């Protein structure tokens, strides 16, 4: 995609709110990929991908920010915790973004093939028509033995349009050229004064973000110019515990800002398919109508916050917990309430929660 | 390649500033490569490669002049963390890893050659259902003007390189060449084996050495794409050393590294030079990719020497990482013109001194800051 | 072969220099063959190969003694670290050696059929003329996989007259019957008073030389006539901390004596393609001729020694550290020295070497 | 086999000495699976094998009993170390690698069933070149002279065995063959057995006797090779037992094992009989290798007693590895001969008591040196 | 098959000698099998098998009733030792079972097919007539493509009257309706406040009592109907120490009582094919005729309850290291004594035991 850098943060705005920094971290990012095309054949070599760390306490939108950029540019995308290899290979990580790739391709390939798939009387009935047992690591490997096993009009024509070379080959400079990785917790996995283990992972991860090139059954993948975005609250620790090796291939940072209540009553309403317009649709469905008042909006952002300042900082994703609490008695008569517009004054919040939030205990559990 | 040791020094400075030492090290090693293949069948049994040493502090440019000695002879090349093992994976994957990176450098090079050839068989092939046959017809070449001119008809074309390619391609000649490169040709960089030295973790440290030791003494390993052996593959150990020294190795692994060289840390001139004087430096890099959106930069001289003041004074305040820290403080300079440079279109910006020190001194000042940002 | 036990010792005295016991030792362990094919049936089996322990410092020619040995009875040979155990099957020690007596009997195979790969119009023209991921451990499987699946004129020639059948059924015979293992380091699994873990080792490696059968891809090997060459400086233990069942195993017992500063100055020059020799021929490479003065010769020994004795002997070894650091200048500008005669005097090995052997702390970096 | 106990007994004296209390034991044992194939249907399945436990210190002839009694029944045999899975590998592979042996030692002995026939059909096929078909013809007798009498032709007759041994050989009857001597035959040594006895290490030592207890009660093992039952598998489990007792065993281990037999520690006398007595004895080795050479060495009766006394003072000096002692200080004697042999063809030796003291009295006086030479 | 509980403990007083109060635990158990058949549809699947948890010393026959009974209805059985999976996957067992079942029905198949495998001089001459290398997990599997690769008169007959897919089909409804698995030594699994590892053994074994699912290479088997039969000496942790949802899935307990004297003289003669019987069997093999009288049976249960008390206890497998040393001379001279009656009396039994018994020390050993 050849958008600019305003042009995507103002693509993100649609979604995420606020951290405008974190969001134009992403856009340079981005745009270096459509600026280095446009380079003669030696610079393309030599520049590599501006990889990012943002930091930040949960649930600030740094895993959102990774999601919408790659369902921006349409390009395979994958999320890892740092910690699963603290026990899998790294080079797992690009399997998975192959496959994910693969499928992404696939889908779009039968989306091509898709529209593809006269007398009188021609018209006229057209318009009436109108066992093999292996260890989890092979079980992968099984699967194809079988499938080979088993090889030697929606399925048969797409099958007879779509290109199985082309499918696999296309992922490959799918993933070459647009991938993405998002390795979320990278703080975790700094040394603490397991600092053994815990290194030994930074020098795993170590090859993939300096160029190297990892088999996997769709083909031959080099991780040269991957885009990778790292996470961490680095609370305990900080980016310069990092190894050097590392910290070199992350020339990008930034902090996004610990959310607000006004941005909680944002993140409510104003993001395209935002949970409350969810559930106004969901409620439709069962013929009832809901409408949330300005100061019903308010008060579930400031009953979100209150557990947050409580007992423990989920961030936004204490949004999710608390309206599901508040809707739980209209989602259960919603059936019997078709027909009938409710709405969700500031009383019906501070009705179905205030008891909820005044007891800290009980907070730690239903909340 | 038949480059004398002095020709890769001076190919190397193209890139790498200063460390000329481990410049004439390596020349050396290659050297003596071309050397072994003009002697007779017993002594290019009998010589080994002269693996080489290096040390010194952190990003001062060990692994890049191992890269671009095995890019400058187009061998196959591989980095390995030498701590990786202390936990397990087998050692013998180092070989497997190589071979794997050979074969993707032999496949895309063979690519390199068929993307030729077939684009004139194809065209052949193409021509064969617009002017089937019964010097060129005159609609051979009337319909193949119309072809290049540009135009399932259209995704025909694209089958065919596949074809010629697989045609022309001599796959018993290409998966064997991976071999003979790495065999011959191939490259291993050991990072930070200076860790590995020496009671509990000096079993394992030292058994990750006993493990390493078959490869450089000669062995082979067996693949999926082929045998190998790893008599004649180069390598290329690196380690600060200031816990250990080279001779806490085990012994039979001081013996197989005959040539040690120590890498200098650089300095605040080296900075400079890096950014400017390498080819494909990141400020050349920077540049070409601004001008992408149609903007000028340009560093003053005095622009470039705050840089690595600024860079140099990161590594003295918290943690020297070398001179990786060029990267991170570049970029966050230049982080508000490449998000606007698609509004800047058709204008000359100047990186100078005062535009340096606004955007980095007000970070510089706060080492609490320059660990997370810088 | 039929070498009389002095016949070997002469051919490894062409190599090694000196430590003539050890070669009196193995001169026995390899006659003892040949005596054994001349007995009759029954005391074939009975009898078994005399496994030798080598003990003495490191680099002093424990193991170059069994590579010429295993080169001189053209023999299949492998080098394993007892450690290696100690975290890989034991089993895989006669897989190896076979794959090894594989690629020899092979290209063995090949130069009886190189050589086999008119008219005076013909003799002129004569004239004129001249993918599948699997863990590690099963990699050598999938490999197998891969090939019989792409199954279902040097080398069509070299191919029809190849015996592949035959060339298998040798190799188990070669290894039967001619093999030889040298297992190093074999002192530092013995019982330090890990000793479970250790001892564990010896009683893994029991069955190989007990007598015990091993499966390989390329067949049902045999271990029982295999002969062994255990090494260890045996300064932490003894060979009597070896368990009862092992030390019965190895009859043969030698010292390898530590190497002087006259052995150093023999083995630079009179082992046939010695390391000073090695030079000389790869600097004639550049048109460039190097002559090593007796004097040369006598302080580069010296030196060797020094170094040894400042902080850490590592044997002979030493010897090839110390002379590429004092050629690494010539070795540099061979190419421009081309057509000139080079003398390595006694001066110009004190003015590349005396002020590095002079500090003890640059010499545990550069030597 | 059909040998009584008493020639079982006899047979084992040609090999170990003493011990005859082990031997008695291990006779009732192989007798009784010849005595339950004469039952019925039904007591067949219900009698179980005798298994037995061999009890004494190391080197005694535990392992050599054993050995020699499945090569005197041509059984599969098989001698595992219990300690190798206290790490980690299955306990099912014994079974497993029993049956590898078991599928080497058929298929080696119907090569020598096969060495014969497959000679006179590979005659009769060469000779169809020599003399096509259109009594042996007087020309096919001509040319079968010749060929005895000796001779691509000459590689033809080797490619012919296999063809005909693959021929003559019943695949589904040698692969299933070793299952049945393996189930009916099958003999499994456990050595060093008291090391799993009995709070950490004991619920890992002591978890290997629960992993080897459905072997001995029976079970189903499923092998590359095929499905084998461990049913009436013949045990011999072994062990100083100086630090525990069998009843320090799992219970349901110590119903499994019968019979019990405690071996003598050998004595200065057992070693001269050692020495000599046993058919193919290491002395008779010696001197078969000598007389290949064209030496004959001759061992006085003082000259074996002083062998004997050398490896007692040896084993009570230092360690008592048992009669193993003889190898290493007889060939430590035999050493000077062995490497003359060669020089001293067609001389007479004569191995005295003055001789045997002359190489070794300096050696074993020296407790320092025979840790490392003896 | 249709036993009533009573014709199930009847059969069991035929091998298993008192603790009658097993017998009537697994005839309950068994009884209900048959009883849940005669169900209608809903009822078949809500009824689970009644699983049983033994409780006693060793030896005392908590087996050979799970032995027996299963042996009785011609069920697929196995034993697992719990602490197996202390350091294998659960779902072996199942696996095992079914391996099991398939030689199990598959033999009985021949068995059906063995007996179908005139002119005068017909009936004369009828009357004159009568490499693939792989780790430990995947062994199994490689034979499996070996046995592939290979494919790709009483054994030509019994493999044509055979029906393959049948023999798979029915061993799987065999084990999903008839199964039975023995738990040994579950006690050892309890808590004794390892306890992480013990418990955890506990939550893995939960699926397969739960009913759920376990694929196998001979089909997919379940484990809803499969009856289980746990056993543990419990002197150490108690039941109650078990995890809550295991308890709740074995709703019958009982505790078998440790055997006596009168016990070892009963087990000796009165139980079919008793040890007693089976070497006069063995010993009449070679011509000798063995008689036991009572006041021999009386001492050899006597001896044996001596060494249980003395030393260890391992309930009735002492009998069997008891007459085993006792019979050992005539065992071994059984034929040289052929056409002789020996007689056990009591002076016989104390002969070759009394000196043994009064020796501790050598109790540990012999017996
Ligand atoms: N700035 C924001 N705008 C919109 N939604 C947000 C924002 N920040 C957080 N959220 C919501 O909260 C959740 C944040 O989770 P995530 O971004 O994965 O955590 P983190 O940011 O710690 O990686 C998302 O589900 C998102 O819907
Ligand atoms: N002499 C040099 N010339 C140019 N660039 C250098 C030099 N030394 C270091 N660098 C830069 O700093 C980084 C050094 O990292 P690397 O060489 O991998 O570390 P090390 O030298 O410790 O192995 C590289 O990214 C490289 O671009
Ligand atoms: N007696 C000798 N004669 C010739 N070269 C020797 C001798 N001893 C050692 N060397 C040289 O030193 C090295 C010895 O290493 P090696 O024999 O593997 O160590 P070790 O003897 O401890 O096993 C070899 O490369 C060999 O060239
Ligand atoms: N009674 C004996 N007769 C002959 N040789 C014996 C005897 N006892 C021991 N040996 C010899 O000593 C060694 C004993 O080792 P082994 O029997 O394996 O040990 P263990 O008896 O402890 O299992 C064998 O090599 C054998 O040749
Ligand atoms: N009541 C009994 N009747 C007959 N034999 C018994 C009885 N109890 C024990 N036995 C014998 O003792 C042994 C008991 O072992 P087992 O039942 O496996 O131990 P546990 O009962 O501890 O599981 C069996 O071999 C069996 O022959």
């Amino acid at each position: 995609s050849e958008m600019t850098p305003r042009e995507i943060v103002s693509e993100l705005d649609k979604h995420i709110i606020g951290q405008d920094n974190a969001k134009r971290s992403v856009a340079i990012a981005l745009r270096n990929r459509w600026r280095r095309m446009q380079l003669n054949e030696e610079l393309r070599h030599e520049v590599t991908p501006k990889n990012i760390l943002m930091i930040g306490p949960t649930g600030v939108g740094k895993t959102e920010i990774a999601r919408r950029l790659a369902k921006l540019a349409n390009a395979p995308f994958i999320k890892v915790e740092a910690t699963k290899f603290t026990e899998k290979e790294v080079d797992s990580i690009i399997r998975d973004l192959t496959d994910a790739a693969v499928k992404m391709v696939r889908v779009q390939a039968i989306e091509k093939n898709r529209y593809r798939a006269p007398s009188a009387a021609r018209q006229a009935f057209r318009k009436k028509l109108r066992e093999i047992m292996a260890p989890p690591g092979m079980e992968e490997m099984t699967s194809q033995l079988q499938s080979m096993f088993q090889n030697l009009l929606i399925e048969e024509e797409a099958a007879k349009l779509v290109n199985p070379e082309e499918l696999k080959q296309d992922a490959i400079d799918a993933v070459e050229q647009h991938g993405i990785v998002f390795i979320d917790q990278i703080d975790k996995i700094c040394k603490r004064g397991p600092d053994v283990s815990r290194e030994g992972v930074q020098r795993d991860l170590l090859p993939l973000v300096e160029g190297c090139t990892v088999s996997t059954k769709h083909g031959m993948v080099k991780t040269d110019h991957i885009l990778f975005i790292a996470s961490g609250a680095f609370q305990i620790a900080k980016p310069s515990d990092l190894i050097p090796e590392l910290q070199g291939r992350l020339p990008i940072r930034v902090e996004l800002q610990a959310l607000t209540t006004s941005d909680f009553e944002r993140i409510l309403t104003e993001p395209n398919a935002s949970i409350t317009v969810q559930y106004k649709a969901l409620m439709a469905t069962e013929g009832v109508n809901i409408e949330f008042t300005d100061s019903g909006i308010k008060r579930i952002a400031e009953a979100a916050w209150q557990v947050n300042e409580s007992t423990e900082n989920i961030g936004a994703r204490r949004l999710h917990t608390v309206l599901e609490r508040l809707m739980e008695e209209i989602s259960y008569d919603a059936s019997d309430l078709s027909g009938q517009n409710i709405t969700i004054d500031a009383d019906y919040v501070s009705k179905h929660l205030d008891a909820l939030v005044a007891d800290e205990d009980l907070s730690r559990f239903i909340l």
